[PDB]
């Protein structure tokens, strides 16, 4: 494992099932390191441009699920920061890409992905009233 050559993945990621699923498979094989990848996942995507953030999250999904079968080690490495990269991305996107986020919130609340503590702070961060504050 070396965070060069994670930082080089995340460069180039995109939304195509091959780029997604290949690195994913690569995070959890590696899954010893899950603090430093999180901590560069995150660092990563607040560099992303509005229009890649998505991507960033659609790969944590897919680590984040498929990491349970493994450890615990994503699923516990992602928590403390997944409900500011909502809030983050929620609030650099255009309003109708909640769509995307509320998906995949639907999803990991119908998957039972995290528990209920976490799932309503998601809830707030990606609808929550902290988002109308401002005229527009």
């Amino acid at each position: 494992f070396s965070e060069a050559a994670l930082e080089k993945k995340l460069s180039e990621l995109s939304n195509s099932q091959q780029s997604v699923q290949t690195l994913s498979l690569w995070l959890i094989h590696h899954r010893k390191h899950s603090r430093p990848i999180v901590t560069v996942w995150e660092r990563e995507l607040r560099k992303a441009k509005p229009n890649r953030k998505l991507t960033f999250l659609y790969l944590a999904n897919d680590v984040i699920q498929n990491s349970k079968r493994k450890g615990p080690e994503f699923t516990k490495d992602f928590a403390p920061v997944i409900v500011e990269a909502f809030k983050h991305v929620s609030s650099e996107t255009d309003e109708s890409c909640k769509k995307h986020l509320g998906r995949v919130l639907s999803i990991w609340e119908e998957r039972s992905v995290y528990e209920n503590d976490v799932l309503e702070q998601l809830k707030q961060a990606l609808y929550g009233l902290e988002h109308h504050h401002h005229h527009h």
